[PDB]
């Protein structure tokens, strides 16, 4: 079963730790991958209600299961923080726009 259902996407907490691993790896770094240059800041437009602090940064989780290094970055997002936490899992799937809702 899913411990995260990102619309049709299914992630385990195997996933969603690996793309967390990577995300905090180039954040530690200070380095980047992609056209829009993940990982970076998540704002929290949104106002969910985070258990964790912030500053959060994001980086795509994809349905492959392949760790992100450039292309699509697909519509999922894993949110973690300076301390290497998990803030969530969000989408662009089934949110209006750029707009971000939460994976179930
Ligand atoms: N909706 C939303 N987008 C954010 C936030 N912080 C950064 N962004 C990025 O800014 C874009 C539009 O403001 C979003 O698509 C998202 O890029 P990503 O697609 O890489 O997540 C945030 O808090 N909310
Ligand atoms: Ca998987």
């Amino acid at each position: 079963a899913c411990d995260y259902t990102c619309g049709s996407n299914c992630y385990s907490s195997s996933d969603v730790s690996t793309a967390q691993a990577a995300g905090y790896k180039l954040h530690e770094d200070g380095e980047t991958v992609g056209s829009n240059s993940y990982p970076h800041k998540y704002n929290n437009y949104e106002g969910f209600d985070f258990s964790v602090s912030s500053p959060y940064y994001e980086y795509p989780i994809l349905s492959s299961g392949d760790v992100y290094s450039g292309g699509s970055p697909g519509a999922d997002r894993v949110v973690f923080n300076e301390n290497n936490q998990l803030a969530g899992v969000i989408t662009h799937t089934g949110a209006s726009g750029n707009n971000f809702v939460e994976c179930t």
